[PDB]
């Protein structure tokens, strides 16, 4: 976890009045989010121009800035739901994992298999598949064309709770708690 | 809700690079907290000072600064619970009101009367009462000792999803949609 | 809220024995789920054969059984994630109302207008398009083919926690607050 | 994690017709709790009846049963807060361990230490200290007087996601993913 001291007391530890609780804690209402398949796969192509590129980091998130906290920009497409999707070439593999993490698979394009916990399955267009929360899952493209993916995850309601642990690649040493 | 415009697009509905939203959506870890009785009493005594000041407004939060999203000094105790202490005299009242936050009250001193949907209680030191969502729930405090409430509730949570009804004083022409 | 008696004191108010919180907190765990498309729009026709059926009640909720609580049936797709998909013939309305669950629109097929609190959007296909809480939205279906919706919404956990609100159709007399009994 | 088969298909993976969802997702409202001290450190010094019973296994849940999902007997305080109560004796121990649910600690009585991370505090009635999801902590109590809390956590929450961490004792090897079956 931490190196810390309290050896200077708790000066995060503190007490405020109700009207700075209450002027932190409302928030701005968000404009409706409306997004574009052919901009996410304009998005997603463009990744493949980076030479650093590869199959596990080929993901865009799709977000509605106004859902953030204050003034800041959110990174949720609602206030408590997260949404990104994934482009995997023919032939590319993304390899076993686990994040305590769900996720919520939606096959928009293409074809391949998904593994989850020993057992493959084959996917097809608008198949929807669940990866169970720290279910080892691993994905690879079939055929000719792209796979791509629309998924929802609660990975960032876990962040914030700081209770995210992800296992990547594959190995109990590769462990983390999902803190900076 | 609003009036708002799509006339000039959705600038506010974005798609994010996955290293984007990695570094927003992971944060920093937190210190233990600890608050102190003394001073959450004498944050509630200071609030007297005040002669704009009544038993409905005389609350303090609890807060562990670490705990903010992001940039954002949190007033969260924990990321995902809340925290309140009030200070009740005998004689004043809180009248009925209901909101769809929940309600926890640890009574740490005082004695007195909580009403909730028409239904009485004769509170004493230590008992521990729960205020259902949208419950009608009212306080008057007897005795001679001041009442003090040690308060865990949701109220920020509804208020980060922007999903938060606030009905005071009762009456159904007082609900609001607790944003702006 | 609720017309009730404490006269006979709290018996529902316990205190449990920590071996009987842990049979009771940890849950098995949960199966992947694979649902297909050709289930789902299937599942929507039959809907039809209904006489007493249109536009507004015409969903149907994608579920993994096994994200059930104790040995039951779950609801959610996930533990924490609620998935229903709809289906709008074109030329039906579904008419103004609001929810403080909020709702995440995939278009899979159809087209039409979308309006949300006075403003109006042309989906088509592949979009994704959002209803914040509370906000006034409403459904017409264009074109030639059905629109069908992938639909991600929040509204059972709300309900879990009773602050669940609903006004149908717009008119806050029609506001409810969701649980069995309004 | 997981010895499970897709070979006769996914059975458990079905559409329900939105009758049956609203049914199911609809709950019946919640009567307000009260609960009294007496009757909770009456339930924990009871717990020293059972002679295996130790500072580690005194604590007791409050709960509201109401709370609970259909007509079942829930296990919230409220539908989405979670609280128990714990009695140490001067001279126990809690010894160190980890859980990614976070602890929200009210000294109701008692004195004592509490360390989270390598660092101590000395507690005294009506403190208030958390700790943090993940950190290690331990306790000991210490005076005349027994150590009695009210703690509120989210373990429950964390457990009905399928995403509950715990590690007791110290060291990596007793990480559990908890869920019926991995300890
Ligand atoms: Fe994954
Ligand atoms: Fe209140
Ligand atoms: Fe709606
Ligand atoms: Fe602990």
């Amino acid at each position: 976890m931490m190196k810390w001291s309290n050896k200077d007391g708790y000066p995060w530890s503190k007490i405020i009045h109700a009207e700075k609780f209450f002027d932190k804690v409302i928030q701005n209402d968000t404009r409706p989010g409306k997004w574009e398949w052919a901009d996410v796969v304009s998005g997603l192509r463009d990744l493949d121009k980076d030479p650093r590129m590869n199959s596990e980091r080929r993901y865009v998130a799709i977000v509605n800035e106004d859902v953030g906290l204050g003034e800041t920009k959110g990174i949720g497409i609602t206030p408590g739901l997260f949404c990104g999707c994934q482009l995997i070439h023919p032939g590319e593999e993304v390899t076993s994992h686990r994040h305590n993490s769900v996720a919520l698979y939606f096959i928009v394009e293409g074809t391949g298999e998904l593994e989850v916990e020993g057992e493959v399955y084959s996917y097809k267009p608008f198949d929807i598949m669940t990866c169970p929360a720290w279910s080892y899952h691993a994905w690879r493209a079939t055929g000719d064309k792209d796979t791509l993916m629309y998924v929802i995850h609660d990975m960032a309601l876990l962040a914030y709770m700081r209770a995210l642990f992800w296992e990547e690649p594959k190995g109990s040493e590769n462990i983390r708690h999902m803190v900076k």
